[PDB]
């Protein structure tokens, strides 16, 4: 067993992050996602994760969010009130999003320290001779 | 701002990231795309890259790329072998899109250095306060 996951953004962000993602590792990349509209504000990207959530249950659940701050990542993270098996991660990268659909790792606490680390170890300059 | 930026990725990544971009700083965000799709390959790649690097010619430029050692990246890296103000920042995430489309930074190299910094500085676990 493993932490479900899901890709969270503005707009097609998180969506089209899968879509590469599974360019690169097929079809273990399965993370739900949640498309923040400009139509669906708070309350409809509430509205959105809280079906996701709710139709999963008290399982550990790891959400990877675009930014932080931004309405996305604070709907994942005010979803914490409710379920304590959920984990929230900021800063979204394409490499954090393919080790996650790799990673045999199974508690979600470790899961997202784990990602915390990849996705700012994927951040560099490329830096030539 | 001063450098031109390109977004570049596997897929429509980079597409959307300027999108959503836009939607948060506004329409003044702007950005060459590079979507390299499952039919691209190495020759695709380097033309749409090269295609928007000739048009704008030796004008400092940086890449945000989406990953490195990925081909987007590499074709990013062997551009600078021609283009010596072109640079190249990988690992791309939203914030690094957004402080890159309102950066009044001028310079190229101090432009990528803050955006590595911005980049890697976003990546965070997030908790709720508690304070109950």
């Amino acid at each position: 067993m493993k932490p479900k996951l899901i890709l969270m953004s503005h707009g097609r962000m998180a969506e089209e992050t899968l879509a590469s993602t599974q360019m690169i590792v097929g079809e273990l990349a399965d993370a739900a996602i949640v498309s923040m509209t400009a139509e669906d504000g708070l309350s409809g990207t509430q509205a959105k994760l809280a079906a996701i959530l709710k139709e999963a249950g008290n399982v550990p659940t790891l959400v990877l969010a675009d930014l932080k701050g931004g309405t996305p990542c604070n709907v994942a993270m005010m979803a914490m009130g409710t379920y304590p098996q959920l984990r929230v991660v900021a800063g979204l990268n394409l490499a954090m999003a393919i080790e996650a659909a790799v990673s045999p790792v199974e508690n979600v606490d470790e899961l997202a320290a784990y990602l915390t680390q990849i996705g700012q170890s994927a951040v560099t300059t490329i830096d030539l001779p």
